[PDB]
């Protein structure tokens, strides 16, 4: 009952970023005995980002974690705007909105847990995911169906371009 | 039964847990480098950084023994590692005298059947859906969220409420 | 539908497949070393052997680069091993010619927008229950098992079925 | 029931093929070239109870790894047959050479190489994602999956068909 509200959140969407522990990856911190740290990312997601950047959105990470395999998956997919480190969203969106000149009303944010909240709150377009915490869920503009490191991303990310009329344009490129 | 288990939660000084099948899924994993992993899940950190904050001290009751416990219990504040220990209720009740405090006001969260005594005689005594039967049985709480999936996060969230804590800790994100 | 399907089947020569999605359930997995890993499934390989020593030949053809694509490869006798290659019909198209078989006779299986015209334009294409919705679309097989999880080894046993192999090939093993 | 509890009974050796069984079946690489292989704890804990019982404990398996290796000695498993192109002439020498007779041998398998070592034991067993002709020939399919507790399921109902299980419970209370 709600599509248009989030259609015409997403449509004005020009800056999309994202929280990556619970949204590119399942939320698992893999640790070995040789001091060695591991994360896991989905295949569908990267494609769905590639779209957003080829729709000409400008898409970001913002972490409170840090480490190389974000630094790896982010080159590899084009974000060029690579927050770790930092728990605070919200300050780093809208450092991000000066930085960029993007209206942080034309900003969307997809978030898990209860550092990314305000972020997803005060964001043009906020996004969380099944098994994001209640509160996060609850200031969310749009709640995915699939789960974070499992096709979130890539859900919100045809979202975007279906508000936008770039989805099926997008699509034929394959067709 | 909330009301109960709300009850038992509300005197809680010190929870302790077990490792695998409680803060992972249970999987014991391996390389041919000889190197050894195991998997955590993000937002159990949260709560039990919460849980800490709030005043409750923090233990992990484990039989076997790895760098990825410690590491993990030093990143979440864990002050009480103990490893190589299948006893946990006597690993426990060690803990009570060395600390001061009350068997009836220690929470352990446990899997399988070393932790079943643990379970059975801790003031609040949680188990997990995989659990294993008859550990299930002796618990006051079972969880909703699987271990390595926010079992530990549901716990955390469960004892701050009982203590009036919970909404202090989500209005620090607000 | 089943009766077209083994039509298809029927005449296939050449079995070409997408990596992620199929062979795995898509994760890509990077740790701090620099060290990337994926991850196969065991019953698949047993399939597509069994393919292979039917007499048909086998294929790869994936976007992404890496060694352990090249090692499950030559493990299994697959012969033509195509990475860092998204557009997969030209690709396959590429192999009709080489190998002298023709289109119709070529079965592909793909998970995602790239594998879409594959999928439609192949004697026999197939998807898998997490594929996009277009590939799926275009299908003329959709797996009930899913990428990495037994998808392959199903189309396999269809495969040997349709042309009159299957119950041989389980013969070997009573 | 009772005819799988008979059978189950008089088990004096317990041999498990890795992939699908101990694990979830998948075959773990890395760019560094090192393989990976996932274990279940709760499964470790039962194969425990069955050694600890008087039961030998065997691997057999097609494939060979030094993550295998480690985890049998770890929990006492005593046979660790690897690369084996036969599993059936496997678990025949195995249990010649320890003087146990194949009635009194269980095996547990999950794809066709295992078809007819789980046909002929004693005891065969398989699991819900093994494939349907060696589930065909098994005297107990397991309600858990491989690598999440099929072993241990299968532990617990040997345990209970040799009159252990309540014992091994009641060890822990
Ligand atoms: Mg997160
Ligand atoms: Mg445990
Ligand atoms: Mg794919
Ligand atoms: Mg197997």
């Amino acid at each position: 009952g709600h599509m248009n509200e989030i259609y015409q959140k997403a449509k004005h969407i020009k800056l999309f970023a994202m929280d990556v522990d619970g949204i590119l990856s399942d939320g698992q911190i893999i640790y070995n005995s040789e001091g060695t740290e591991t994360k896991a990312f989905y295949v569908q997601d990267g494609l769905g980002l590639q779209a957003l950047k080829q729709s000409g959105i400008i898409l970001a990470i913002i972490t409170g974690r840090s480490s190389a395999m974000v630094d790896r998956r982010a080159k590899e997919l084009g974000i060029s705007h690579i927050i770790q480190g930092q728990d605070d969203k919200l300050t780093a969106l809208v450092g991000l909105t000066k930085k960029l000149g993007i209206e942080l009303s034309h900003c969307a944010y997809i978030g898990d847990d209860l550092p990314d909240l305000k972020a997803v709150r005060e964001a043009g377009f906020g996004i969380s995911v099944p098994n994001g915490c209640e509160q996060t869920r609850a200031v969310s503009d749009y709640i995915t169906t699939k789960t974070g490191g499992n096709g979130a991303v890539r859900e919100v990310c045809e979202l975007i371009l279906k508000a936008q009329n770039n989805f099926d344009a997008f699509i034929a490129t394959f067709q």
